[PDB]
């Protein structure tokens, strides 16, 4: 068993993982669960342990994009997450409600709190097989957005007490950040669906003028495009991040440290260079140190700038190289929410893109 | 040859900063009524070598309102917690105005600490023989800090609403304390509008409109005297927004102590107490506090993990140094679901409808932050 499938996933935003579904005691995986898509990775070692080998075939986009008719696929792992043990001394009604507003993975391990400086390290291994077009995030900071804060169809921004946001979700249903009105499910036949429990299956119907938050660009994010390695910092102080603000950088066309800008956002490009020379088929290690850009919630104020740094280290042709690639650079990054950011590596393909994702990742470490 | 000097500088903590010479040896403000006598620093009761502070509230010195209908309360403290002009330098130019408004001024200064973060205290009191034991009144307290955008509508709806939202409302609302109004302008007794100093109208409420706003409630932690007995008090209320309605207060009195008196969403408990003929008079008490806050669910409203207070108290008789655990490490629910946590306040607080007279000295203060 050179390579040994963790087909095990976790929905972090509204399910606890089981002890059974973590892997190597601080990971969930989330994305499709086709066997090749992450396995354990005993013929690529890293500082003497397995590593993990993503790969997304063609087929593999499971999800649905921003854009019409655009497609995403997702294979990746997440350092934060919720078990049955984070639950215990919470009231016995915490993990329903929890379940509802997507929040679970609020009372687990592994999030960065607002403001809250943090280093972080990790390693990548990229096949020579690895196709110049690709268009994949490996590495990612991601935020966690605020799930009663809502959007009335008059134009109100307000946040609700959960109690009011479940009241609301019983003729309200979001599809992502987007409210419908609640509807029942039909068969082809005209029937009513049924679920396994004897329910009605939920439905999206017409487009009602609420919002709640989801989504956004995250805070930091290392990948490919265009013909690129990119590092991408993006910042948004809007109490409710508004995702028709496509306020994002791109890695071919946006200048390094040159912010894409609007009202609320930013999206820097912190370092980018040319596919062709970013080193292939050895072990390639970040050290990243974040400041995180400070916010004022309801006052949508930025309080302080964030800062990024980060340092390549490789050996390729009998030579060690390192590069101070992001040196100390004052940047953007972060999002006005209450809650902090979490660390994801993998295969988040994005841009429309099916072209063929395989890479291994390792030696993770925050502090 | 000082004697008795007094301070009579007094600050808005919410709605302003503090002038340099409003600000009392570079680390206090005081706040309540502003008569001479209420706050003088005093150099005829040393403690560790510096003046004290001596307090004192008279039986015509109450100048606030109660909750109660008819009642009155009293004030005259210094508070540890407020914002200066420094801590406006740099920011967008329109940001103090709004903080003004809002009532989120003192956000922006030193000597908070935070939700869910410990913080180790220390002060000293003297009691004189004089104080009467039918005082009402809290001499220390840790005070939170409401969520100022965090409304109800009339209709009953419980939401927070942006910096900006909420300054839409106040364009037609006034709020006094909690309590919504309509906004309306101020005249004289021959029914001409009132000018402020710049040519302004004197905004006032007209009648109650069904709004209300985060403000008020029980002191987290409070030591006082009450009916006869010393005590200290721990209130928690985990609603997202504070109910005043809901008098969850524990008397020292009746209450057992650690049986904490409860609503579904407070809890008032008595930690400690003594009866007031057994605290010592005409000495320094000095008091070591230890507070683990309870930690919340903001929104959701459930308290997350529980908290803890330590007190040691210690003093000199006649004969002997005594020093007393009397809070001894105790799991204990204490704090507030807010955003924003907490600020040390001593000196006089006169609670209870009480006009009773109060004079003691507080010093020797210190938070470590850990
Ligand atoms: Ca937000
Ligand atoms: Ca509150």
């Amino acid at each position: 068993e050179t390579l040994v499938p963790l087909t095990k996933r976790v929905n972090v935003q509204a399910d606890t993982a089981r002890l059974d579904q973590i892997i190597d005691g601080c990971w969930v995986a989330v994305g499709t669960n086709k066997k090749h898509a992450i396995q354990r990775d005993f013929t690529r070692l890293f500082a003497g342990k397995p590593s993990y080998r993503f790969e997304l075939r063609k087929e593999d986009n499971t999800l649905e994009g921003y854009g019409k008719g655009e497609t995403k696929g997702r294979a990746e792992f997440s350092y934060c997450y919720a078990t049955s043990a984070d639950f215990k001394g919470l009231p016995a009604d915490a993990y329903r409600k929890a379940q509802i507003t997507k929040t679970v993975y609020h009372h687990g391990k592994g999030i960065c709190p607002q403001g809250v400086s943090r280093d972080y390290e990790f390693s990548v291994y990229i096949p020579s097989a690895l196709d110049s077009n690709v268009s994949t995030i490996f590495a990612q900071w991601h935020g966690m957005p605020d799930r009663t804060l809502v959007q009335t169809p008059e134009g109100e921004v307000k946040k609700l007490t959960v109690d009011e946001f479940l009241e609301l979700d019983k003729t309200t249903i979001f599809k992502k950040n987007t409210g419908h009105e609640k509807v029942a499910k039909l068969d082809k036949q005209g029937n009513p669906l049924k679920d396994k429990k004897g329910n009605p299956v939920y439905k999206a119907g017409k487009k009602n003028g609420w919002l709640v938050e989801q989504g956004g660009y995250p805070p930091l994010a290392f990948g490919f495009s265009g013909g690129w390695f990119y590092i991408k910092a993006n910042s948004d102080r809007r109490w409710l991040t508004d995702k028709t603000d496509r306020c994002n950088a791109s890695p071919e066309k946006t200048p390094v440290m040159k912010p894409v800008t609007s009202k609320y956002k930013s999206s820097t490009i912190a370092y980018k260079m040319p596919f062709a020379d970013f080193p292939k088929d050895c072990w390639v290690t970040f050290r990243v140190h974040i400041d995180w850009t400070t916010y004022g919630k309801e006052a949508e104020n930025i309080v302080k700038p964030g800062k990024l740094d980060v340092q390549m280290e490789y050996t390729d042709k009998k030579k060690t190289v390192k590069e101070h690639i992001v040196n100390n650079e004052v940047i953007q990054i972060g999002r006005n929410d209450d809650d902090g950011y979490y660390f994801k590596f993998g295969i988040y393909r994005v841009g429309n893109s099916t072209v063929p994702v395989c890479y291994n990742l390792a030696g993770y470490k925050e502090e």
